[PDB]
């Protein structure tokens, strides 16, 4: 009922300014939030900020100095802006919906991907909640029952616990909403649970469909933040 695309430059000079717009369709909404969220070569995912239905805005303190993000209301677009561009702002970006009232559904977009002219050698400060995913990469046969974990470094509210599926090519899905409910499109054999800083996705029984990567992620505190990830993997070469 909603899709979001980006766009912009795939390569960028050191120093210059990174600007991306979201288009955003669909039915009308009266409330939420429009987050930028972006992905570096690993896949480690960075939240970056959003502005709310009311224009509120909110920026990852680590990005504090740089950053931006306007509405279009008009228009129906939103944008992101980062100035100073180097090395390490190199990565996928995407923008997100997600309504408060609505605790069960998030929408992503495809995600422009961005470069920076190699090279690239400034004044927020704060603190975040580490989530830990061990281990890092998994493999399991089909039907065997299968446990992933996520170890958060401080106590986190569990309905602010959520999880993530990806797939190569393509942006992550939301798995997972407040510890242990499915999101839609997800087969019954998942399961989750977990309280404090404990928490845990299952699958009941292996399928080749489930291999992908998944991430725990965490909007309990601000800024909100992703684990590192675990990779599943088949068996059988
Ligand atoms: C579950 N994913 C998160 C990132 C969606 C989100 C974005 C902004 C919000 C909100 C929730 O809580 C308050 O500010």
């Amino acid at each position: 009922e909603v899709q979001l695309q980006e766009s912009g430059p795939s390569l960028v000079k050191p120093s210059q300014t990174l600007s991306l717009t979201c288009s955003v369709t669909g039915d009308s909404v009266t409330s939420g939030y429009w987050s930028w969220i972006r992905q570096f070569p690993g896949n480690k995912l960075d939240y970056m900020g959003y502005i709310s239905y009311r224009g509120s805005t909110y920026y990852n303190p680590s990005l504090k100095s740089r950053i931006s993000i306007t509405r279009d209301t008009s228009k129906n677009q939103v944008y992101l802006q980062l100035k100073s561009v180097s090395s390490e702002d190199t990565a996928t970006y995407y923008c997100s919906y997600f309504d408060s009232d609505d605790y069960a559904m998030e929408y992503w977009g495809q995600g422009t991907s961005v470069t920076v002219s190699g090279g690239g050698g400034s004044g927020g400060g704060g603190s975040q909640i580490v989530l830990t995913q061990s281990p890092a990469i998994m493999s399991a046969s089909p039907g065997e029952k299968v446990t992933l974990t996520c170890s958060a470094s401080s106590s986190v509210s569990s309905s602010h616990l959520y999880w993530y599926q990806q797939k190569p090519g393509s942006s992550p899905k939301l798995w997972i909403y407040s510890t242990s409910n499915l999101a839609s499109g997800v087969p019954a054999r998942f399961s989750g649970s977990g309280s404090g800083t404990s928490y845990s996705l299952t699958i009941s029984s292996m399928e080749a469909e489930d291999a992908a990567s998944y991430f725990c992620h965490q909007w309990s505190s601000f800024p909100f933040t992703f684990g590192s990830g675990t990779k599943l993997e088949i068996k059988r070469a």
